[PDB]
C-alpha cells in the first residue's frame, strides 16, 4: 500500500486531506496523489487499503469519460504514448518515487474555485434523514410528509454542504449568498443532471448511488462550471447494493460495512490510530475491486 506520500520536496505539497496527497506541479496545474488511506466514521484509519487509490482513481477516469460531453473537467490532456511522468520532473520517475505515484496519480489545471460541496441526494439516508425525522424538513427543504428511510426523492436535490471549517449542510440560499444567485442555480442544475445520469447508469450494474457530492470550478474567461475533483466514487458518495434494497430501514454500506461492523464490535468507532486487521483490509479491498469491475465494466487484475 501507498499510505503517506514521500517526494523530499521534490514537488511543494499544497495539502494532503483524508484521502489525496496535492502538490503542485508549476503555476498553472496540480498532482493528485490518491493514497490508499481509508476512513470511517469520521476518522482515518491507521493502516490502508493496498491499492484503494489506483481502484478510485481510474473509476474516476471513468467516470470523467462517461461525462465527457456533458461537463468539461480538471483533467490535464496527456499526449498519445506518454504517461503523467513525461509532464513531471525526471526525479519523479526514479523508483522510490514512481511507486508512489503510478497508477493513482492525476495531473489536473488550477482552475477558479467555486466554495461550495455541491451535494446532490436522490434517496434520504444519512443526515438528510436524521433532519427529516425531527423537523421535516432537509437542508432546511421542505419535504413531502410520509417518506420512509432510504426512499427515493421525488427528484434529486440539490443539498449544498460547506467543507468542515465538520461540514456544515446549508440551504440552497444559502448557497447563492456563497457563491452568487445565478452561479448557484447552475451549478445546482448541472450537478443534478450529472447525478441522474451517472446514478441511472449504476443502478442498472446494481448499484445504487444514494447521494453524491462534487466540486466544480469556473473558467471565468467564459463562464464555464468544470469538475475539479473526482467524482462518483465511494468516498465521495454513498454506495448500495441495488438488489438488497428495501425503504424502511438503512441500507448497508457497500464499501466499508465490514470494517464498520469491526470497529463497533470493539468500540473503536471514532477512535484514532487504529490498525484494521488483515481479514478486514482483504475483505475491503475486494469490495472496491468488485465495486471498479461492476461500474466500469474493466477488470482489475485479468
Ligand atoms: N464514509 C465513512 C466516513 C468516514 O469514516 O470518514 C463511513 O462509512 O463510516
Ligand atoms: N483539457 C481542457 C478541458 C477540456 O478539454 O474540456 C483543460 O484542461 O482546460
Ligand atoms: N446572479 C448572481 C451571480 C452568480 O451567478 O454568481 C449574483 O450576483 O448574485
Amino acid at each position: 500500500s501507498i499510505t503517506k506520500t514521500e517526494l523530499d520536496g521534490i514537488l511543494p505539497l499544497v495539502a494532503r486531506g483524508k484521502v489525496r496527497d496535492i502538490y503542485e506541479v508549476d503555476a498553472g496545474t496540480l498532482l493528485f496523489v490518491a493514497t490508499d488511506r481509508i476512513s470511517a466514521y469520521d476518522v482515518i484509519m491507521e493502516n490502508s487499503i493496498p491499492e484503494k487509490g489506483i481502484l478510485l482513481t481510474k473509476l474516476s477516469e471513468f467516470w470523467f469519460k462517461f461525462l465527457s460531453n456533458d461537463v468539461r473537467n480538471h483533467l490535464v490532456d496527456i499526449a498519445p504514448g506518454k504517461t503523467i511522468f513525461d509532464y513531471l520532473p525526471a526525479k519523479l520517475s526514479e523508483p522510490k518515487y514512481k511507486t508512489q505515484l503510478e497508477d493513482r496519480s492525476l495531473l489536473v489545471h488550477k482552475h477558479k474555485l467555486i466554495p461550495l460541496e455541491v451535494i446532490v441526494r436522490g434517496y434520504i439516508t444519512g443526515s438528510a434523514w436524521k433532519e427529516y425525522v425531527k423537523t421535516g424538513t432537509v437542508h432546511g427543504l421542505k419535504q413531502p410528509q410520509g417518506l420512509k428511510e432510504s426512499q427515493e426523492f421525488p427528484e434529486p436535490i440539490f443539498t449544498p454542504s460547506t467543507k468542515a471549517e465538520h461540514d456544515e449542510n446549508i440551504s440552497p440560499a444559502q448557497a447563492a449568498e456563497l457563491v452568487g444567485e445565478d452561479l448557484s442555480r447552475r451549478v445546482a442544475e448541472l450537478a443534478v443532471k450529472l447525478y441522474s445520469k451517472c446514478k441511472d447508469y449504476a443502478k442498472e450494474k446494481g448499484i445504487i448511488i444514494a447521494d453524491t457530492k462534487f466540486e466544480f470550478g469556473i473558467d471565468e474567461k467564459t463562464n464555464e462550471i468544470i469538475l475539479v475533483d473526482e467524482v462518483l466514487t465511494p468516498d465521495s458518495s454513498r454506495f448500495w447494493n441495488g438488489a438488497s434494497y428495501k425503504v424502511g430501514e438503512s441500507q448497508d454500506s457497500y464499501d466499508k460495512q465490514f470494517l464498520r461492523d469491526w470497529l463497533t464490535a470493539n468500540k473503536l468507532n471514532g477512535v484514532n490510530g487504529v490498525k484494521m486487521p488483515q481479514d478486514i483490509v482483504d475483505r475491503t479491498r475486494a469490495k472496491y475491486i468488485e465495486a471498479y469491475e461492476t461500474l466500469t465494466g474493466s477488470k482489475w487484475s485479468h
